[PDB]
Parts: C-alpha cells; sequence; structure tokens
C-alpha cells in the first residue's frame, strides 16, 4: 500500500542503522541519507497501521500558512504540539512567580506528583495565553517558527520576504520553474533557536499538469515524528496544488538522520505485525481557492480506517 | 565500480525522463527526486567513464574553501569556469566601450566569427581582471558565491557568519549532532541573483568514526554538470575529514531536478558502452591540517585511468 515506504524505512532503521548516542540523551538507531516518494493519486498517506490525529496536523499547517507564530491559534483549536515552547520562556520570566519546573520535561516523565504539578501549573498557563491578550502577546509568540519563516522572512534591510507566497505566484507564472524552493534555515538565527528547523527545506515541481514536493528534513524520529511529518507536506501539496489549479504528483521525502529511540523499539517492532489498510482520501473545499483563507472546515478525510493508536515514551 | 550510479542515474532519465521544457530554451528529459551514495573508502569518485579535469574542480574548491569571491584565483590557476559572470557585468558598465556582447552565450554557439570576436574581448577582460587591481575588485568580484555564502554569510545586524567554519568547530566538539548543517540558500538576494545555488545545502554525520556528507543540489546536468559536482563533494568530504582527524565515510547526493539536455543523448548513450575502469585514490598532504590554508599541491589525485573525453554542446 501507499505507506508501506514508512514500514520499510523502519524495518531498515531496525537491521542496518547503527548504534548512536544524541541531544536528549535517550541513545538511537541511525542511518544517514534517505528517500521515499509516496504517489499522491494513489491516496492520502496517513497511516493505517497506527492512528494518528489528523486534526493536530491540520490546525498546525493552517496555523503555518496563516503565517501565524502565536501558540494562542492552536490552543483555541485544541492543539498543544507547541505550548511546550511557549511555556519554557514564561518560566524563565520575571512574571512567573511559582514551582520552578526546570528541566521539567524529563521530571515529568521521570516523577509522579510532579508530574502533575508541572501540568496544572501549564493548564494555568494555557488559559492565560487564551485569554490575557498581552500576555499572548508576551508570551504565547514564539517568534521564530515556520510560518514566520516561510510568511515573512526578515530581510537585513528590516524588511520581510513572503517566501512562500512568492514561490506560488511563480508556480503560476513558471510551473517549468527549477528555482520553486522554500527555505526555513537561516543560519544568523540558528546559533540561538532552541530548535533550528528539522523540515530546512523543500521544492516544488512542475510537469504534465501535475505538482510534485520533496522535503529536506535533516532529523526524523521515525516512530513519533515521520508519520506527523508525511501527512503535513503531502497536505500541503495539496493545498497547493489546489491554488494553482494543477494535478497532484508525489510527495518525496528526503531523510538526514531518520532514527529510532532506543525506547522505542518493541512498538515499531509491534506495528510491523499489522498489515496496512487502504488509505484515505482528501477532500478540499472546491468553491474557496485562496489556501492562505483557508481553515479547519474546507479540508476533510474521508475513509481513514486505521488500527489502534501506539502509546510511547517521549525522548529527553 | 564506484561511479555505476551516475550510469544508473543517467541510464534511468533515459527512460523513465519525461520530456520538460526550460529556462535555456534547450529542452530537457527529466525527473525529480533521486539520490545515490559514494562510499567513499572505496576510492575517489571522478569519474572513469569519460576523462573529468579534476585540476579544474580542485582550483575552484579551494576557491571556496578560502571564501574567496574574485574570479582573479581563478583566472591565475587557469581555471575559467567562471568568467563568463565577471565579464558579462562588465560588458554592461560604463567602462566598456565595444562590440556589445549582448546575449553572447548564445551567439557564440550560434555564430564562427563573432565567436572570434567574442573570445578576444574575453580575452582581454581575464588579462585586465589579472593585471589591473582596480578593474579586478571592481569586475572581478562577484560577491554571492559559494565562498561568501559559505564563510561570510551576511546577517541583517551588517556583521558576518563563518558558516562552514562554525560547523567544522562543532564536528569537533559535538560529532553526533543531527543540525551540522551549511546553507546557501539566501532568500533575500536569491530573487536578484543571476544563478541562485544549484548546491543549496549540506549536511555532515558522524558516526563510529567516520564521516559523511549528503549534499541537496536542486537542479543537476546529468551529462556535463553531474560529474563535477561529484568530485566537488567528496573531495570537500575528504578535507572536513582530514581536519576532524575522522575517517572518511560516504557521500549521498541528492537530486531535486536531475535532466539531460536534449542536445547531449548522442553522447551520454556513447559513454554508456563504456565499461568503468578502477577507482582513482585521494591523497591530501599529511603534514598540513587545516584544510582552509591548503592550496592545490596539498591534494594528489593517483591511479586516474580515465577513457577520453567527450564534447557536447552547450545549452543556453
Ligand atoms: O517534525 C519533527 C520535529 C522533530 N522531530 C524530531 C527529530 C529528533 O528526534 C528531535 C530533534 O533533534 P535534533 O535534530 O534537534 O537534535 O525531534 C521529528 O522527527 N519531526
Ligand atoms: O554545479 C552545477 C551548476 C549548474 N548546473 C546546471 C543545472 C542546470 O542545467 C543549469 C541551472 O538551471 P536553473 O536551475 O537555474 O534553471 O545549470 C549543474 O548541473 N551543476
Amino acid at each position: 500500500m501507499l505507506e508501506q515506504p514508512y514500514l520499510d524505512l523502519a524495518k531498515k532503521v531496525l537491521d542496518e542503522g547503527h548504534f548512536k548516542p544524541d541531544r536528549t540523551h535517550t541513545g538511537t538507531y541511525s542511518i544517514f541519507g534517505h528517500q521515499m516518494r509516496f504517489d499522491l493519486s494513489k491516496g492520502f498517506p496517513l497511516l493505517t497501521t497506527k492512528k494518528v490525529p489528523f486534526g493536530l496536523i491540520k490546525s498546525e499547517l493552517l496555523w503555518f500558512l496563516h503565517g501565524d507564530t502565536n501558540i494562542r491559534f492552536l490552543l483555541q483549536h485544541r492543539n498543544h504540539i507547541w505550548d511546550e515552547w511557549a511555556f519554557e520562556k514564561w518560566v524563565k520570566s520575571d512574571e512567573y512567580h511559582g514551582p520552578d519546573m526546570t528541566d521539567f520535561g524529563h521530571r515529568s516523565q521521570k516523577d509522579p506528583e510532579f508530574a502533575a504539578v508541572y501540568h496544572e501549573e501549564m493548564a494555568k498557563f494555557d488559559d492565560r495565553v487564551l485569554h490575557d491578550d498581552a500576555f499572548a502577546a508576551k508570551y504565547g509568540d514564539l517568534g521564530l517558527v515556520y510560518g514566520s519563516q516561510w510568511r515573512a522572512w526578515h530581510t537585513s534591510k528590516g524588511d520581510t520576504i513572503d517566501q512562500l507566497g512568492d514561490v506560488i505566484e511563480q508556480i503560476k507564472t513558471h510551473p517549468y520553474s527549477r528555482r520553486l524552493i522554500v527555505s526555513a534555515w537561516n543560519p544568523e538565527d540558528v546559533p540561538t533557536m532552541a530548535l533550528p528547523p528539522c523540515h530546512t527545506l523543500y521544492q516544488f515541481y512542475v510537469n504534465d499538469g501535475k505538482l510534485s514536493l520533496q522535503l529536506y528534513q535533516r532529523s526524523a524520529d521515525i516512530f513519533l515524528g515521520v508519520p506527523f511529518n508525511i501527512a503535513s507536506y503531502a497536505l500541503l501539496t495539496h493545498l497547493v496544488a489546489h491554488e494553482c489549479g494543477l494535478e497532484v504528483g508525489e510527495f518525496i521525502h528526503t531523510f538526514g538522520d531518520a532514527h529510532l529511540y532506543v525506547n522505542h523499539l518493541d512498538q515499531i517492532k509491534e506495528q510491523l505485525s499489522r498489515t496496512p489498510r487502504p488509505a484515505p482520501t482528501l477532500q478540499l473545499n472546491p468553491d474557496k481557492h485562496d489556501i492562505f483563507d483557508f481553515d479547519m472546515k474546507d479540508i476533510k478525510l474521508l475513509n481513514y480506517d486505521p488500527y489502534p493508536a501506539i502509546k510511547a515514551p517521549v525522548a529527553v
């Protein structure tokens, strides 16, 4: 099926990957350099061998597409993928007066009752970003996130470039353009960035009326990360195809360091016992066309019949 | 042999590639997304199925490594790969008083005697950059070329980042770093660039004492371009390995648009009749270590026994 390339990557890393130490101190099995393609006319690459929350992937994509960098939009759609970053900044500032929470990500995963004090602490934070319009502007805005990188690349002359926006006008006026690249890797910010872009750069390609996209991802958490990533970009490939009035081609995922954290081997092994189900289909609101003014409801996924989800510890 | 991946890419494009129009108006056969690896411990990937001028590749690499952006260093080592760019700027300025040479690249390939007036014109230019220290600073400096992109990434705060230099200190202090990327794609300069980077970005990787490098190349001229490119980066992988005191791993070449210009089909077809010869070996000056202060003589290639070169028209 469509998602067999994923299952293959995982197998590969299981028996070929070599042990490798890392930033988080959870070890990993790793390979360097890997690529896979998904013919997007065959169906949507949302994994069936495990239940992946599509809702989180699209609320985050639309957050990106809007050029939004404030955690608030996410919280409103009950999406907490980035809270950990906003909270972080907050706990290390003056306004914060409370149970310190230093190196919390670890401690939550390591202590029972701390985890409980931490989430109540976070509970207030999310609610406070959700309600205090000033607090939100102050602690809700991450600044350098894909949205701003994609749509507001700050220049040296103090202005801003709508990188993606320009690229799309280019696909229209020059579909055969070999230079259709959008980049999220800013060399001058990367050294002081808590998390320099994982999805470093991507390129569009047009031929025979079909649009294709290749993504260069420097680091991949094969079990926890890759499944979400695949969906974000295939979705993105469908949106851009929609706007440009082109048919959908393939999504080529290129990898730098594709790894498996040692604390995930039993799970990936289990998922590999499962047979792929037929793939879901993507359905976009035909009446609307400007993808930049797209919202939750203009994107429907039909026929997603996945195996149950698989819990897994996080790496830190 | 080592270079079989190249021969495969070419075959692939021959029967799988689809016709595609382009910038230069010479048509092409193209594929999107392709990757190949070269185990650098097996030998140096300088093609044997065709004689490729290694001298040009290293004088250009050392020009890059020095952070030099002046055509002058090249001319001195009788390397003319970039003259066409300097000349271009010159002919379209005040100081130039002479036989206009508009759209020359084409005309040379299209008219007999114009080609002769053009090269004498260029002859003077190269000599004038080679001798008039002021002319050279004025017309010899291209500005935005890999050297400056690699070593003097201009920031918004007016300063400069030694991108590659930092990355190398990083390989030393944190070889397991997943974030070891050097980038040449500046979003704010790309729109007014005569030729936005073809070699967009590359990443290093360390494990088991071996250093590997993956290159993301957005556009590839399979016949004329790819053979030079492969050598530049494998060489670069050997130099960095030298400095960091690491063994050499693999060179993974990832491609965006890998194409064959229609005006090259008879040649690639001919090269495909040839059987690969054993690969040459690379030999670096052990006494010297700082690759930034490396020059022509500290890099020797032994046992290069290639088939004769293959003339081919250029695309415009
Ligand atoms: O969309 C994403 C974001 C992150 N990661 C993972 C990759 C690594 O497991 C970790 C980042 O590690 P570094 O490369 O920064 O060291 O997060 C993904 O796989 N996909
Ligand atoms: O190192 C290089 C430099 C250039 N090219 C080729 C690729 C294309 O044939 C042309 C650039 O075309 P655009 O992508 O800019 O359209 O030059 C290479 O293959 N390798």
